[PDB]
């Protein structure tokens, strides 16, 4: 794996580490959850990852507080953020160490090809039928037909920003032979309809190495879950001050 370029600049945050092809940072700050509603956080952070690489950013905080696991697509040259859901219906707040930031690469693949739809890592898949979410209730849905299969590569499927700013995260998951079932979440005080035939989450292709059970300082259980753990590209980080915008 080539560099990834990096440019980070923002007193809230600490960078804790760039190691073994992973950044972290940390917040020095309190961060304040209002309930029922989106936080953002503005990163300061800009990222290129190397040729047939992609970007995957994701938290880690053991308050309760649940964030979208982003894909950063190879030429997105803009700021880095993280968005986050409060899963109280009080106010929480992440006190200064309490939310670690992760950024790492990884090689994906894409098929010339509803239900699945320019260089970006995911194919957005469409909603089989039409769903209600009410207020701080998950929703589930199945896909059952297989995408395409590419060699020493393995699908799975997650999130976007769009949904995820309107409250709504969809939990990331392999879409395995016999099928996939996708879980919505919202967490905002508004029902959201969603109809038939609406994007509601995106297929990437993961190099097969990126899937491991091996717990490691190489890999992290925060971001596809438990049984399959993300282990990202051994890159090396290469700050580039003039990234920042
Ligand atoms: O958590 C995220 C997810 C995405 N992006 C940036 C990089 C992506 O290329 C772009 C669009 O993301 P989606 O709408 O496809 O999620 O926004 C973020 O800053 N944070």
């Amino acid at each position: 794996c080539p560099h990834i370029r990096y440019a980070f600049q923002n007193d809230k945050l600490l960078l804790q580490q760039a190691s073994v092809g992973r950044l972290t940072l940390v917040n020095k700050t309190t961060i304040l959850l209002r309930p029922m509603k989106t936080t953002t956080v503005d990163l300061g952070l800009y990222a290129r990852p190397p040729e047939g690489h992609g970007l995957m950013l994701w938290g880690s905080t053991s308050r309760p507080v649940t964030s979208h696991v982003g894909i950063i697509d190879p030429g997105y040259t803009g700021e880095l953020r993280l968005i986050l859901q409060n899963q109280r219906r009080y106010n929480s707040t992440l006190r200064p160490s309490e939310l670690k930031i992760h950024l790492a690469a990884f090689r994906y693949a894409t098929p010339q090809m509803g239900p699945i739809n320019p260089g970006n890592v995911g194919l957005d898949v469409s909603l089989p039928k039409d769903l209600a979410l009410f207020p701080h209730q998950t929703v589930s849905v199945t896909l059952t037909v297989p995408p395409p299969s590419i060699p020493h590569h393995r699908p799975t499927i997650f999130g976007r920003s769009g949904l995820a700013m309107q409250g709504i995260l969809v939990k990331p998951c392999r879409w395995r032979r016999g099928g996939v079932d996708v879980s919505l979440t919202n967490f905002s005080d508004q029902t959201v309809f969603l109809n038939k035939y609406r994007r509601f989450c995106q297929l990437v292709y993961l190099h097969k190495h990126h899937l491991t059970s091996f717990y490691s300082p190489h890999s992290d259980a925060g971001v596809l879950g438990p049984r399959s753990l993300f282990r990202w590209a051994s890159c090396t980080f290469e700050e580039v001050p003039s990234l920042a915008m």
